[PDB]
């Protein structure tokens, strides 16, 4: 297979196309095919994204190791030290993505490391590793570009979570900042009583037993419905189901 024809599997297997979230597993597995490597995909903060070993190697003895073998935390870790791209690293290099106890099935072994850059910050590493063979000029313009693709699509996931998570914090504080000192207690004991989240709320019951009007209890939900904490629905006469949209919310409110 041709510089040329790699190139379009590459354009053509990782666009990103509108309906469909990035899985970083599928992710690996065509950059490991197409290049015919073992790939890591590495967070900035040494998490393990995606990967897929080239399992088209003769020898079952190195398949099964490189299956067996779990990346350790201290080497994903040390991949943010590396600024620029190495390749070719070798079998006695730190640097090395490869076992190091085998130093003899593992002694032709080249890695190759590319910074995942995106809006000027680091976003992750991508890591390829031949157990037999050299990274040309070619394999390296390819690993460059997928480093390239998959900064895009970490950048897009990490823009969206920020915001998603200022908001949610944004809306607790504010919902919490509206609420009365009775109207607190009141929410504490609602999902004292749901045992969780979620689940119905016979409201005029529970303020009997709990020794509330009813009154503070739906004035309570009611703030946390328009600051967009929780979700209420009437289910009748009586009863009103309750969802908290916001996880960290209640953790948050007995800090209050």
């Amino acid at each position: 297979m041709s510089l040329l024809s790699k190139t379009r599997e590459l354009n053509t297997l990782l666009q990103k196309h509108k309906g469909i979230a990035v899985d970083f597993k599928d992710v690996a597995q065509t950059i490991s095919s197409v290049t015919v490597t073992n790939v890591f995909i590495v967070s900035r903060r040494g998490k393990i994204l995606g990967s897929s070993l080239n399992e088209l190697l003769k020898s079952q003895r190195i398949i099964q190791m490189l299956e067996e073998r779990h990346i350790p935390s201290e080497y994903t870790e040390r991949l943010m030290e590396v600024k620029q791209t190495e390749s070719n690293i070798d079998i006695d290099n730190v640097l090395t993505v490869f076992p190091p106890e085998n130093r003899e099935l593992f002694i032709d072994s080249r890695t190759t490391i590319f910074p995942i850059l995106g809006g000027g910050e680091r976003l992750g590493t991508l890591v390829l590793g031949r157990v037999h063979d050299d990274f040309n000029e070619n394999d390296l313009v390819l690993g460059e570009y997928a480093a390239t693709v998959i900064g895009m699509e970490i950048l897009r996931e990490k823009h969206s979570e920020v915001e998603k998570e200022a908001r949610d914090k944004a809306a607790i504080t504010m919902a919490i900042n509206s609420l009365s000192y009775s109207e607190k207690e009141a929410i504490e004991h609602i999902f004292e009583e749901l045992g969780g989240t979620e689940g119905l709320l016979i409201a005029s019951k529970v303020a009997d037993r709990v020794g509330i009007t009813r009154s503070v209890i739906v004035n309570a939900l009611r703030k946390l419905e328009s600051a967009g904490v929780i979700e209420s629905r009437s289910l009748g006469m009586k009863g009103t189901f309750i969802k908290v949209k916001k996880e960290k919310f209640l953790d948050e409110l007995e800090k209050s």
